[PDB]
């Protein structure tokens, strides 16, 4: 009887940050209430000023990470304002029935809907828009995110001992297929509707023009680099709603990795690089042991360094010479 | 001494259906006899009427699922009628030696051959034609299928408890590389031999023009949708002889998944999406919990919805509101 | 205190062969000294005589396999002679800190450097050059290899029992992106520097022109085929520094496979085909049971047979009819 369960309202935060939550559940099952507003907006995705008409949940690419526990109910109020122009919906890979909720959440501009589902399986899961006949277009325009369903007793290593993270980041990787004129220059349109046929043709090449973390080339760099300290335990959730990726932390490892994102399975140990299939979210746990700059990339290095799939960590603390040292510095 | 083992003759059925078999072996080892006839035929692969010269085992793309038990002998009589024009053979990834049987099964039109091999490893395995110097062409023209070698005591979960399926389907996913003229229109030829150089050039782009389930765009829809009931346990075998795929059941999960198809390994639990590498068969077990329509896709959603890699389940029975419900229906 | 540990100097050998080593460590921790000389050289990569300016560690593509044990120190003296023209460095995915050693190993032509790191995690790991702003170019020009860090007590099966290999081979798979003129012919340049902008454009297509084992089409064939005997236990280490691969032994299996290369994890059993993600090294153990020729391929069969990703084993010994036999040979 759901009416006797506690409700809690959660305010979502922008990726790569994640809303406050408990790892180990401090209450019984709850109904967890989220609200998201669909926003169609112009987005600049690279250093050259290339613009697309992005389709977003809550104004970001990716949409925000939702975090609940196993056997909670998720209640999502989804709003499509009349300033938008397209029909949207939502599919949760975490849910059971009705095309992930897709069949029940079709909202024209000016409408809203409230969906509830029970989070029966623990893991990280992709969510994405999926309107009938325009699925790939919506998803490759940025309309995806992820939900994390924690086990009620938190994460465990391969021996069943507890694993507790000190920080958590969410990296959404996005393939974009920006349409090109005859010579190879990117086209510009005034509305999402204008791009449609050109977008279908660009997608059919199966060759993205950009692959980015958090919505733009270099979004997770400089002032916006991810941070941590030597000694900290960091969980990095990574999603790709459409295409395979292979994350790698340059200078580090995935100590414990659930490459396909599902926590009832034991994690893979000591990974250098792991494969997250398109349509999946994955999670990697690392303990930092050296200070300095780290690059976190898609290890198709062309996709990383030419097409944009690269971010940075800045890590503070003490250097350990036992682990690594320059014996003789570069010299004639 | 094989001459003292029972023989049994099996008549194969068209995919996605699977010939009758016992999960748990009710006899000792047997020699299991199959016959297949190679058929070269014209096939219409999409709604636009695009035609290819397909190369088939037993008249279908994919070829039929063979099912035996561990330590059975498979005896396959393979017939190439004189109405065909090419040399064919067969390679079983389930077999040991002679290039999977490839070296011993070369049959010109007008010839036949009988091969026997012991099924020493349990799992689902790809079989495909592989004639010297034309391997990719034959395989990407549709000349592949799969064999399932069950453990003698049937399937087990990750704890070793029995898993029994109520139904089994076989989904063969096929990449096609139909050659294009200067403007992007599909070419047509009178014979398989005519297409050869154009086919090599199309393949070298590494970009398929179609990716289909069971031989055509929309083959597993409408009247030909897969069916089940709430409560039923369904095994879905999925093969791709040449290219990576990432299956996903929209509205469901892979409860138990052997993504690389080999049953001595424990299954992965609660998968949203899994990666079946090119040249592999995989198997996913799901128990339906909600009625309605489900889409079963390759979750590169472009490959699914634009290039054809999408099928449907129609599931009958009772709706469960605890799992999912619309609290407030789409409204102003 | 490193100064009291034994040192040992290892002379590296050309792939696919591997320097002599002990599986089970017969000493305590050591500092293991390697030297590599960077060589920029012209390389012919196919039967048509197509030439590239390759960037090599020690004159080969891939660079040589280094083999140490867990908790050894690796000390690498890396030399860039003044006959070269580019700045190079090295990143070890096996190491912790400073971008895998990348940050500490930048050597202009005429310089050398000596790096030391502790091999804290057991597995096979990729190493590759990664100079700031030219990472993909260096890696896809051939500047990668692998390091194997054995557990001190050698390899174990999924039950913890010892697995001992009789031979070990190293297969490096390389994607090349040779630039094409208007009509599709390969371009030629006098220096590496000349190709740069054309190389960036070729890479951005994400479509390689060649995919090879050991640096050329057909390098692991004929006189240079890998060999073994019926009964031998063979470890095949396989690396791809930039792009996904799916190895398959035609006529065989991966008895025990660590597809993502990390030995603290149990191996996957009875694999037909496995996925090694770009930026990873993997390892497969097989026991030969039949004599004859085997093809070892990337099982995207286009990549194998049209673009070059195929090698051979020649295996000697006794044929076993129980496993496989031709009952009726190809006949009218
Ligand atoms: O500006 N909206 O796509
Ligand atoms: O658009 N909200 O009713
Ligand atoms: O699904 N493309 O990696
Ligand atoms: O092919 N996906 O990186
Ligand atoms: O989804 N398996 O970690
Ligand atoms: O019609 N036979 O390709
Ligand atoms: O073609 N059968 O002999
Ligand atoms: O093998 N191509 O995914
Ligand atoms: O790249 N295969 O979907
Ligand atoms: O093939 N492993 O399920
Ligand atoms: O010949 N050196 O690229
Ligand atoms: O180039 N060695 O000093
Ligand atoms: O990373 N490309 O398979
Ligand atoms: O997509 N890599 O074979
Ligand atoms: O890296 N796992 O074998
Ligand atoms: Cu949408
Ligand atoms: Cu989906
Ligand atoms: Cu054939
Ligand atoms: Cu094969
Ligand atoms: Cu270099
Ligand atoms: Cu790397």
């Amino acid at each position: 009887d759901i009416s006797t369960l506690p409700r809690v309202k959660v305010d979502l935060v922008k990726p790569p940050f994640v809303h406050a939550h408990d790892q180990v559940a401090k209450t019984g099952p709850r109904v967890v209430e989220f609200t998201m507003t669909i926003e169609e907006k112009k987005l600049v995705i690279d250093r050259e000023g290339t613009e697309i008409h992005a389709m977003t949940f809550n104004g970001s690419v990716p949409g925000p990470l939702m975090v609940v526990h196993e056997n909670d109910y998720v209640e999502l109020r989804l709003i499509n304002p009349d300033t938008n122009t397209l029909l949207h919906n939502i599919d949760f890979h975490a849910a059971t029935g009705a095309l992930g909720g897709g069949a029940l959440t079709q909202v024209n501009p000016g409408e809203e809907t409230t969906l509830r589902f029970k989070a029966t399986k623990p893991g990280v899961f992709v969510y994405h828009c999926a309107p009938e006949g325009m699925v790939p277009w919506h998803v490759t325009s940025g309309m995806n995110g992820a939900i994390m369903v924690l086990p009620r007793d938190g994460l465990k290593d391969e021996k069943g001992q507890p694993l507790t993270y000190d920080k958590i980041y969410y990296v959404g990787e996005q393939d974009f297929y920006v349409p090109k004129d005859e010579a190879g220059n990117y086209k510009k349109y005034e509305t999402p509707g204008e791009a449609y046929e050109d977008a279908v043709k660009a997608m059919r090449t199966l060759t993205p023009t950009h692959i980015v973390f958090n919505g733009a080339v270099g979004a997770l760099t400089g002032d916006h680099a991810l941070t941590a300290a030597v000694g900290e335990r960091v969980l990095v959730v990574h999603s790709q709603a459409n295409r395979d990726t292979r994350p790698h932390l340059i200078g580090g490892h995935g100590d414990y990795v659930w490459a396909t994102g599902k926590f009832r399975n034991p994690p893979d140990l000591d990974q250098e690089t792991w494969l997250i299939p398109g349509g999946t979210a994955g999670a990697a746990f690392y303990t930092f042991r050296q200070p300095g700059v780290y690059a976190y990339v898609n290890h198709n290095l062309i996709e990383a360094f030419e097409l944009g799939a690269a971010g940075h960590f800045k890590v503070t603390g003490e250097w350990n010479d036992d682990l690594m040292t320059s014996v003789v510095k570069p010299a004639s």
